[PDB]
């Protein structure tokens, strides 16, 4: 049967999530909830046969969907995500971050509890041709992850409607919104859950010079967050939101006793100028211990996908996965609710370390 | 001053003739090096080892043996000394130096491994009358030099400073002695003093906290010395906090041996990036795989986006003499300067080597406490 999708929130993110949809056979967006005009255009032009509605009560009192989409700014998601549970549970794959306000923890943890559909939080980065390829060769290349370094180097932040990213109280500060992908990525590889956190991050030079309403952003643009975990793997995190001119986007390194493996992740082929040349290729390039002879691969991304979005592809691969468990074929929900709040767990205890310039304990 | 007692806290609430004492594997390295100077040559060694004594024979021929360091200082003729014992061996000879024969002396890093020995070796030091260097050669690779001087105009002025050491485990050693941290000082004192010093030199500041996590997680596990274990570390990752909010992390693992590039330095500020790839020693370099890696130096401007990489290729002569892309023989070349008086400036400080040592001793307290660690200076 055809799998139908109703979106809540529908700027870029949300339009990624359009586009990608539009290429997996037998899905389609209903139902869209974008209250800002320009948006609602926008949104219109790409997926024409969708139904607007005024409000998330009007989208799930009337349309016909089979599961729900999450694209509103962070600080939205708890809120619609409590909305959603007392009003119409359905498959829901909320974007990340899964919420900001750590008041918020315990009352979405008893709503995902008592929840009677699968939450999926959509933290797609395990989906990156690269990164999928370094997830499945690490355990043999490595011998065992001993170590897993995470560098994020980039542009500063995009300007977003009602420039809603440009203040912790409402993206969750910076390694909530732009960091938990990676911090999710330790636990994905490590297999264990983390105990301790330290870091050291400022604001050093991005949006010091903006005013919105006479205030100026206050959001992290650069850190470093060491993650100690159950059993004694480590991880360290690397974030520059003003390195624009890194080849790759991010770099992954694990470390273990037989070899070494990293993935190469280019960033948006977008913002890579024609001046340029060619976009940067994905690479892997595996380092065995005892031969010292390297081996890179290439891993390219479907042209199809790389017109679709932003993230070499990711979200089509997210989609193909959430689907397969709307329609039952899969089991899984390979994102959890579990694992979102870990990796906003994770981003707070790194805020909180990079304010008091002390270690932070998890349980 | 620092004043840190039961609750009180200033800081963290919320010819040239040159004498070799130490003539195993660096201080044979500083034979070949002293021997490419024009004007420099090595008189005297203090070698306790027989097969050392042999291997140090065969390369300097015309060099004398004493059985002791007062044996070398009471009838050797030296204008200056070069340490290259074993690292708990350090404080104790300057100390023994300055007490008999005072002369320039470069010491071999860590300047020391026992935190008791800092308040009588800086007395040593305020009251020596000839330099002290510290032999903290990193700065003089090639590549890591071009990044020194390359990283305020690239940058624009660093905000983050990252440096990473992926190699083979350490090597066997005379009498095993570099396999416990009572002898080393530990990993991040005996390996990563040098990584500390770059922090300070590029960032032009001192640091005032440290984070760690490391442990010794594969490494000499299944080594046995008379019934002792190694206890050295082999892996870990350090945040360094700057005065003036520059901040460096370190990344050291010892059983990397793969990696292409055995040290990878980065700095980044608001106008661009900039990053070095310095090999490792060539004779560890397999011949079946095709010529060494050519070191390299990649600039990453922001708004232009046009990435420039350079080669930094090492002079064969300094690569047939020592393991280190011929660092030892740029750092003699400014130690011969300054100890024939063409030079005043010592470059590495015993300043500067007191405190890399006092930043690895602050990473090993935090690694093993799980808790943040301040310096003062
Ligand atoms: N997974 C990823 O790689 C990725 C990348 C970018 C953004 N995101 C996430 O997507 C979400 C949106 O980010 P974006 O870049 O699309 O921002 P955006 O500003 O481009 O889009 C947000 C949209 O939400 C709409 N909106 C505002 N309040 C709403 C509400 N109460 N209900 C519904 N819609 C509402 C706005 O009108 C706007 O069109 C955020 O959670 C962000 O973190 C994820
Ligand atoms: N890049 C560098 O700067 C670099 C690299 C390697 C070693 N080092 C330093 O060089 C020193 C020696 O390391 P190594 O690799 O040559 O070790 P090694 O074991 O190969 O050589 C040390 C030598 O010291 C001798 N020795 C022991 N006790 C002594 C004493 N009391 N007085 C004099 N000599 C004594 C031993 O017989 C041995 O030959 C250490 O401080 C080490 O950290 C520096």
């Amino acid at each position: 049967q055809l799998v139908r999708y109703g979106i809540i929130g529908c700027g870029m993110m949300g339009q990624e999530h359009l586009r990608n949809i539009a290429l997996l056979d037998g899905a389609g967006v209903s139902a869209i909830f974008e209250p800002d005009a320009a948006m609602q255009r926008a949104a219109h032009a790409i997926a024409p046969q969708a139904a607007f509605y005024p409000s998330v009560q009007a989208l799930l009192a009337s349309a016909d969907i089979d599961c729900l989409v999450i694209a509103s700014p962070n600080y939205c998601h708890a809120d619609q995500i409590v909305e959603i549970a007392a009003t119409r549970p359905l498959p829901l794959l909320v974007e990340k971050p899964l919420l900001t306000d750590p008041a918020d923890i315990a009352r979405l943890t008893q709503t995902a509890e008592r929840y009677p559909a699968p939450i999926w939080v959509a933290m797609e980065y395990r989906y990156m041709p690269p990164i999928a390829a370094l997830l499945a060769r690490a355990e043999a290349v490595t011998g065992g992850i001993k170590m897993l370094s995470l560098r994020e180097h980039r542009f500063p932040f995009l300007e977003k409607v009602g420039d809603w990213n440009r203040f912790n109280v409402n993206t969750g500060g910076t390694f909530v919104e732009k960091c938990c992908h990676f911090f999710d990525l330790m636990r994905l590889v490590l297999r264990r859950n983390p105990v301790r956190v330290m870091a050291s991050a400022a604001q050093s030079v991005n949006h010091l010079d903006e005013r919105y309403d006479g205030k100026t952003p206050d959001i992290l643009d650069n850190g470093y967050v060491i993650v100690d975990f159950e059993g004694g793997a480590r991880a360290m995190l690397e974030l520059c939101m003003f390195a624009d001119g890194a080849r790759y986007q991010e770099t992954i390194s694990a470390v273990g006793p037989a070899g070494k493996i990293e993935a190469f992740v280019p960033g948006p082929t977008r913002f890579w100028p024609g001046d340029l040349g060619a976009p940067p290729v994905p690479l892997i390039e595996i380092s065995p211990r005892l031969s010292k002879q390297i081996k890179v691969h290439e891993i390219p991304v479907d042209p199809k996908l790389l017109k679709a979005g932003d993230h070499n592809g990711a979200t089509y691969f997210q989609h193909q996965r959430f689907m397969a468990l709307v329609q039952g074929s899969s089991t899984e929900t390979e994102v959890s609710f579990s694992d979102g709040l870990w990796a906003v767990r994770m981003g707070m205890a790194a805020q909180h370390s990079a304010a008091t310039g002390q270690a932070v304990t998890l349980e």
